[PDB]
């Protein structure tokens, strides 16, 4: 027996509405947690600079993610990418808010980043995991996607389009490959290994 020596995180509320609640389309994860971004933004109860978008994803894009709602079961979705929220509560713990996954919404970082992510040290090198980082209000000022990605050569949809027009910016209608690329010289944010992203979030 032993004391964890504070309680903080005990009575965290959450940042977004109930999972069922939240805006919402499968395999448009990005626009998903780009919606949770405008909700917070535009609530009362937790600023945004407390706020990240994270994409995970590697350079052949097939990441491995357990607990995922798409494959129930103790095996992993190989996604070319995902983007999830991570929320830094004053309190110093993390959470991340996955619409995705079978675990919690939110859950403790620790939680995720051990039961979803899992290590990578026995995971053939190539298909190990990398984490971008980009603060919500960036995120919100800078993200665009025109969702030419989601149609296949004829103009068909891969997976029905979320019901509200193409987020777009002043600056661009369409970059999101730099979101999913993993390569620093590109996009915002930062990017980090598995090992990086626990050592700055993690407890
Ligand atoms: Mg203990």
């Amino acid at each position: 027996q032993g004391m964890e020596g504070g309680p903080a995180a005990v009575h965290y509320q959450p940042a977004s509405p109930p999972r069922d609640a939240c805006v919402y389309s499968s395999c448009y994860s990005e626009e998903n947690v780009w919606k949770l971004c405008e909700y917070i933004k535009n609530h009362d109860q937790y600023p945004l600079e407390e706020c990240y978008a994270v994409f995970i994803s590697n350079e052949r894009k097939m990441i491995p993610i357990w607990k995922q709602q798409a494959r129930p079961g103790d095996g992993p979705v190989i996604w070319d990418y995902h983007v999830v929220l991570l929320h830094v509560s004053s309190g110093g713990q993390s959470f991340i808010y996955d619409l995705d996954t079978v675990l919690p919404f939110p859950c403790l970082f620790d939680t995720y980043v051990e039961d979803a992510i899992k290590s990578d040290d026995d995971i053939h090198p190539q298909f190990r995991r990398k984490f971008r980082v980009i603060c919500a209000d960036s995120y919100l000022k800078n993200f665009a996607s025109d969702r030419s990605h989601m149609k296949d050569s004829s103009g068909n949809w891969r997976e029905p389009p979320p019901p509200y027009p193409c987020i777009e910016t002043g600056d661009s209608k369409m970059n999101l490959n730099d979101f999913i690329s993993m390569d620093p010289k590109v996009g915002w944010g930062a990017v980090y290994t598995l090992s990086e992203f626990t050592h700055r979030f993690g407890s």
